């Protein structure tokens, strides 16, 4: 496994701030892929995922080159508030690393009609160069660009680089699940997680869509003038668990998952099938947000990654202030059928805060 | 002056969060008048200006309504840090307080053709109804909304039923500036602040454009149909100099030159002129952020409010760590002339940390 | 039944009054008085639902002696967020420790014993607590006023030092259930429905366990060198019910039911409430050690809180991805010594000197 | 200029914590010297005063040799909290970096008794190796020590070495202060310190302490057996005006005082006079601090550095809350005559947070 380390920012003490990059070569035409993990600091088990995946893949025929970048942003890493890492944005400006990558604003119709004579090989490579070399020059830029936009920008020209981008996350107290961009759909049946969400061709900030965005317009574009390029990267994420938490036998199960998408896509040579269970997914326009309607102490009913229907109980809320008057303790209560994906860390909570999330008029992919 | 107590929150323990509105009843047709401050917690000036303007006020004559929202966000507000208020945007999630507002969207072509035969008046009656409407609906969901919503939705609700809106912020250390948009550049010779930021009609998440987006869509809407309805209602956010401060002389000057401009509009039947000073303009695309290049330890030699040059040096970086090879001690210079506004509240940064703000392509308004 | 007043603790700068809610249950009888607090640190929350339980539950005995009950013991810790954690151990400002802001009395003990000592019991032990409320009052009382930590400790402290008993109600992190008790109440720990008990000395260290019975047990300690028997008139003991950020209502009962058995015992409650059988085990505090991170690291726990084990059982597995391919990548750290971990870490990434675990050494049975 | 790198640490993604430590060579008989700043990591001006240092020592002939150790405390300079460095204290435990320090418990009447056969300069170097080899056997603990603890023995460990330790901060909105402990009240005339307060013989967790307090309780027992061994070490600790600040020729002014005490005590050949200033000193009982009796917006009236009667104001304390009634705006007043030496950094405070700390029962040094 060669090893080398990306530069991405620099500390006021002087301290440099790398990633370890871990490579394996591939001996084949299979597709390339990069795999990160640990963007956002508290969402530490994808390190375990990649070290699985790395124990495993000493052991397989590998057709196409893997990359694989665990500790991915150490700023986020080392970031502690009390017993907790606050590691999910820039703690001076509240800046969600995962909402740094770059969109690239290039007209795509206009870039395509200038490279509409290549074949489509030559083609893809053009794109992903224009795609790299829109990187470089972001960050070339005399006025600066901000710590997390670095950091971002440079996971984004790796990313780039790769034919298959699987960013490994992990959501608070959360079940297993997954995006994936409504044209890979199929991907879910490889994986082993239970819920996907299917999102579409947008972009918000985030690796998958800073990494589909470009590819799935280009292959629309192409279409509309009657050539069948089509969509030339996959571009998954991968919400692994909880977060704050290590657990190698439970990563070894993801890393399994991962596998069998790989042998699926032909980057390994093994037939490595998925594991039979029932998937789920839903649109993420129905992915729901449930806030606190009122302030109080919480104790959790809905269990994570287990199916709910509309007015079951969600929460309890407990008031001790409020002792005697008859809303002491009240239920929350869930509005619409769903499954409740992930619920907030901490047993206290203030008006409006952010109790769980929930997929809605969720169905079996 | 009227006070009155409107909530917008609730903290886990129990206590309601709720924020003081002072209004003074106008005797005429004078335009009614909006103003808040404190909306980020460590931008306390604004509370004095607030008080300096309503012991003015009690010595002029009131032809339109003015309410006054000091402590506008009392969660922010009391959050410590260290020594300093963690205020600018909630410490669970990172979003901004002041990225919270409302941007409606019924579309304004459909409501003006159904009220097209309305005189000015009452269309402009029935539109400032619907938008007080639509944040009521915001409010009202199973699914609730989140802490800064709630609060931001309580506030615009309350900034839709005036005719002008002023929003009392800070900068961290930073010079007094304004932002006011495009179709009312004339505002910017009552204030007393020297540098002004005009903007377009694009919603960005704040107040101001919360205020004055819908409205300047109804005039384009209305002119595009033959009717030049006008933007009716003004919306501004001054910057009144640096955070974590009270200075009551200055907050005097502050407010002076907002009873100018209430002057100027009527809202007083008393002549009060503008102070006479120097007051230039920048479109908000030629404001630009520069980012430090490396990290370290900085000397601030740009000042504040003072035009520049490419030329000269902008900050000293030291670095310790460095000491003996060269690097030690760098000086750091603007890529362009233009006038620093504002620049890090503290001495330490990361490559890529905000080190300033700089107008570029400035003119005397 | 129950009447409940608010006592004023602080105020915040935009305007807001900080204040708790005190619950009190008048006694019928010559029962001692107890005090409870809970939550003093925000993020130990459980402590709510213990109180909410033991109400409940009271409501249907008789009271002997009366009880007072204080959740929500310090709203600004309570309420203070930081990520998706409650940061409500310490001042956010300051960094101290809301726990060890309570007041050492700095009085001369064997001084006012003397000029006591021509008293009866019962008339000396009303005039200590009597100076002890004093002192609290006084403290309070400066023009160049007390921090924000010290003014809520000392007023939650004056309430405390008018009752009997003291109950303080916390958690741990990761944690197992555990009872501070001092060495002269030994007998206490025999009540509850607590596996692990740290015996604790005479000696302040800012908490209000310490702060309600050292100088009780300081005066008995004077009484005792001039040979007349006072006996330490105070109970003080705190309660670390499980790990934090978290209210589980049917765990709460269950402190709840352990609490009644020792007011019982006391003779709070006229209805007999018989001890839970189960082993209990304890050590004296000089032996609860603090076990730190060696090396810096993603942690996987393996030592489970409240599980006895010995030097040679792996404690916890340390990750290192960025020294994948050496024999660092994935280690074991061990345990100096066989004792119980009753606590851990609660994020699994660790720097060198992060405090892993505490764990009680040179245990026995109770 | 001789420099190395010193192991402190290690964060969670891998990264290692140093300290650079520069080392000056002394030719001769002079005391030798250990110099640190920025243990507090908002406190950086220590770090411009170490550079103004290093470049003028390489002109001087030593005659002792010089340990200067500039960013003492990577973990806390690195820490942000907003646009501020939350640097004070391990934001996980609270607990403050400056009272980390090691109090030797050994039994010094028994050590002495032990070593009172060899004279002064051999049981000087005996006592330094006891010290230094508690350090050591303080960190070669199977059970670990702190974060905080590993870094202040480290620290603590090469201070032992030296005949002079002078620890560099800064106070928060402060003038510049100096802590010189009361055997040794001549050192304050030298530094150019406007205030000096006065310490006695306690371990109170601080560096200056930790240094001082072995040597100073070894003098008293040698004097109790008829041998005048005098306090072998001098530790000074210097509060260097305000946090989040680098300003060279202020730094330069610092220096300057710290060369003037060296070239007293003979480190440095060349003679270098004292700055002629007025000093005035202070006893530590009667430092006092002053805490807010009620919460509000606070300006600043009392002026650091600048003596004051009870009869003067001290802030203005606003209540936007509070509008309409006396409480909207009081003044709070000093309860004793004193010099305040520092102040709150923030404007906002709830009720006890401490406003200032005042020099009481000041004298002229």
């Amino acid at each position: 496994v060669d090893k080398h380390e990306v530069r991405v920012g620099e500390l006021a003490a002087g301290q440099p701030l790398s990633l370890p990059v871990y490579r394996f070569k591939g001996k084949g035409a299979g597709p390339s892929v990069y795999i990160q993990a640990n963007v956002h600091g508290a969402e530490v088990q994808g390190n375990a995922v990649i070290y699985q995946l790395m124990k495993l893949l000493e052991h397989y025929e590998l057709l196409g080159d893997i990359s694989l970048v665990p500790l991915a942003n150490p700023l986020g890493i080392n970031q502690k508030s009390g017993e907790f890492t606050l590691g999910r944005f820039d703690p001076i400006t509240g800046v969600n690393w995962n909402r740094e990558y770059l969109d690239h604003g290039f007209n795509i119709e206009v870039w395509y009609q200038e490279h509409s004579h290549l074949d489509d090989d030559t083609l893809i490579t053009a794109f992903r160069a224009t795609l790299v070399e829109e990187c470089a020059r972001r960050l070339n830029n005399p006025w600066g660009v901000t710590t997390g936009h670095r950091l971002a920008v440079t996971l984004q020209s790796m990313a780039h680089r790769a034919d298959i981008v699987l960013d490994l996350h992990t959501g608070p107290k959360s079940c297993k699940h997954l995006y994936c961009p409504e044209y890979e759909r199929s991907a879910a049946q490889y994986f082993s997680i239970p819920y996907t969400l299917l999102i579409p061709n947008s972009f918000g900030g985030a690796m998958d869509e800073a990494a589909f965005v470009p590819w799935w317009t280009l292959a629309e574009v192409a279409s509309s003038h009657g050539r069948e390029l089509g969509v030339r990267v996959s571009a998954l994420t991968l919400e692994l668990g909880s977060q704050e938490r290590i657990d190698l036998d439970d990563a070894l199960e993801d890393a399994e998952g991962i596998l069998a998408y790989l042998s699926h896509r032909g980057v390994i040579a093994e037939t490595v099938l998925p594991k039979p269970m029932k998937r789920y997914g839903c649109f993420l326009k129905n992915y729901r947000k449930f806030h606190a309607p009122k302030a109080g102490m919480v104790e959790y009913l809905g269990k994570v990654g287990v199916p709910m229907k509309a007015t079951d109980p969600l929460v309890n809320l407990l008031r001790l202030d409020l002792y005697g008057t008859g809303e002491e303790l009240t239920v929350l209560r869930l509005p619409e059928d769903g499954v409740p994906i992930l619920h907030f860390a901490s047993a206290s909570v203030h008006q409006g805060t952010e109790l769980y999330k929930v997929m809605t008029k969720v169905f079996e992919l």
